[PDB]
């Protein structure tokens, strides 16, 4: 393996500052590839653990792929992904969650303004927003395919009072969230921070943060938008499995900490 990947002081003060940083070209079109085929066989066999979208069906997410994709098992532990996890959380780490998001070619939703961390508090119990998540591209991210929208800073308010709708997490994976920031309160945060969609060719990692507000609209492109999201937790900030509701395909319960994968000759 090639020496552990981490950010330069100046990558870590943006990612502090802004709440979200890209990297380009980490993974080459051949390992793309690689994610993109096992992405699909995911969302084949995913069953439950798949969602579609609503009024088309189209499958837009699978969760929990890698307690069960041998690809995906690794790839959380790469050289490429967990050191920089490590420095950024500056611990220990395991992941919380992970899940793929497909905008396919001329689909896609509206997303809710949202914080992720308020659905892991609330839902799956974690007590700090010590925890981050890597995006990775499995197609290149423009501004018509429907980017992830955040607000630069706007993680800073910490975690924002947001209007609850619904019971149970049917709704923590649907185009209406169930968590979701009203008119008022984004207008003063982008009024104060303004919006920024970070774009990148396949292959980067986009890097954000729990609290980070952020959106999505739909894909006006030709081109789909595929994402694998990686939900890293601090090991000291672990979720309390004793106020936990969901799955563990939608939350992990397994805190063992992650080490990297070191090469092998297969
Ligand atoms: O429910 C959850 O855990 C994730 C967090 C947000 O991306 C919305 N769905």
């Amino acid at each position: 393996m090639e020496p552990h990947d981490t950010l330069s002081p100046a990558q870590v003060d943006e990612y502090r500052k802004n709440g979200f940083l890209v990297q380009e070209h980490v993974f080459d079109e051949e390992e793309i590839e690689l994610l993109r085929a096992e992405a699909a066989q995911e969302f084949a066999s995913g069953g439950e653990r798949v969602t579609v979208e609503q009024n088309t069906g189209i499958v837009r997410g699978v969760h929990g792929c890698h307690l069960y994709s041998e690809v995906f098992g690794r790839l959380v532990r790469s050289p490429r992904l967990l050191p920089i996890a490590r420095q950024l959380l500056r611990d220990d780490v395991y992941v919380h969650q992970f899940k793929i998001n497909a905008k396919r070619a001329f689909k896609g939703e509206v997303w809710e303004w949202h914080q992720d961390y308020t659905f892991w508090h609330h839902e799956d119990g974690m007590p700090a927003p010590r925890a981050l998540s890597a995006a990775i591209f499995l197609d290149e991210v423009t501004e018509f395919n429907g980017p992830l929208t955040f607000v630069p800073g706007g993680h800073g308010s910490g975690m924002i009072d947001a209007d609850v709708k619904g019971e149970g997490w049917a709704n923590t994976l649907t185009a209406s969230l169930k968590y979701s920031l009203d008119v008022e309160t984004m207008r003063g945060l982008i009024e104060r921070n303004g919006m920024v969609a970070p774009k990148g060719p396949r292959g980067s990692v986009l890097w954000f943060d729990a609290n980070i507000p952020h959106s999505s609209v739909p894909n006006i492109s030709p081109f789909d938008r595929g994402l694998v999201l990686i939900t890293y937790n601090s090991v000291e900030n672990k979720t309390d499995v004793t106020r936990g509701t969901r799955p563990e395909w939608l939350a992990a319960r397994d805190f063992t900490p992650l080490t990297a994968l070191q090469a092998t000759s297969f």
